[PDB]
């Protein structure tokens, strides 16, 4: 058993603004993610820079890989990736590529995850499973995320299920060290802030005070 | 205006995107900065495909699923015609993304829906109604009936159909008679021993055909 993890998403459209907020934060998360948006726009060497600054760290890829599984993979992979994200539109075919690919480079951690968008269903989370894959990332409903709004129940509802089907799930939108509370209870396997924290006052500072609530809650 | 021929560029480095789009560029209407290499190497190679091209059709195959405007900006920028949306992005996030490359770019500016998995003709209105009127149709993993059946009820609905996989000369006489917008190639150009000659045979078969 561990706690949950503390990731840091880095979205920005620039290399300058990903490496300067992976600095502030890097000692005091668990996981540090190169964003989709931030990939687009730099390309895969980010994840090789990352992984020389944070040796030990955990490293996803974002790519929300649709097709050529194998090869996005064994891209970022050679670059020193751990985990990376598939769109759940990819096929099973493509997802399982991207799984042997990974593992094939990393054996010890390298895993894909399924981004959760749009109407996806439980019958495909278990195809996911069956083809080895065991990570899902669930989003706050845009809706309530965009209002300000807690965490609703549908939401917590679908996070539990996933939970209770042998998914490790992490959760992203509406976190904060005063909202980790909404999720007492749940076995969340990480937790993903972005700006909330990189913009901060002093993003370290509240980077710790996270995950030290994190600590309270399910240590 | 007769089919397109596209070229997607799918490498995974910035030196076989660029070499691949010299040599056959001349001979197609659209290039594509194919997702696998965006991945790698980031978007400046679309702003060196409109300096290269001035004139063509340019791609930014982004397979955009979230934080539409901020994807759809950073490519229009770079000088993107049209860009892709993987179909599970919902509307606000596609139509965030029209309206940004429509700012940038008001002549050409559009989205692309990329069909992948379990899509339905239910969400396609919805892609429809939000303003986008592309989608991309891949060969199920020799063109057969339920692959050509959806290409064409597509086109009832109103779609500007691109199809992809299985695509060569002589496998365009299985679209007779549909109204297909783009055809998009890749390898099978780009690997032939005269890139510009396997294009120009392509381009020459769709104007036999549709023309």
């Amino acid at each position: 058993k561990q706690l949950p993890n503390l990731q840091v998403a880095l979205d920005h459209s620039n290399l300058k603004g990903a490496i300067t907020a992976a600095v502030s934060v890097g000692n005091e998360v668990d996981v540090i993610e190169a964003g989709t948006v931030c990939l687009l726009q730099v390309g895969s060497e980010l994840v090789e820079v990352l992984r020389s600054l944070f040796p030990d760290k955990i490293i996803v890829a974002d790519t929300k890989c649709a097709d050529a599984g194998g090869t996005v993979a064994k891209n970022n992979a050679v670059r020193g990736a751990d985990w990376m994200t598939c769109i759940c539109s990819a096929t099973i075919p493509t997802m399982k590529a991207a799984r042997k690919a990974i593992e094939d480079i990393n054996p010890d951690k390298g895993e894909i995850q399924v981004e959760l968008y749009g109407d996806w269903t439980y019958d495909q989370a278990q195809q996911w499973l069956d083809a080895g894959i065991s990570q899902a990332i669930y989003h706050q409903s845009r809706d309530a995320l965009l209002a300000g709004e807690t965490w609703g129940e549908k939401d917590l509802n679908k996070v539990k299920k996933l939970i209770e089907m042998g998914f490790r799930v992490s959760v992203t939108g509406g976190l904060s060290v005063d909202t980790l509370k909404l999720f007492e209870g749940v076995d969340v396997f990480t937790f993903i802030a972005g700006r909330g924290i990189t913009e901060a006052k002093n993003p370290a500072g509240a980077a710790r005070a996270f995950k030290d609530e994190i600590k309270r809650i399910w240590g």
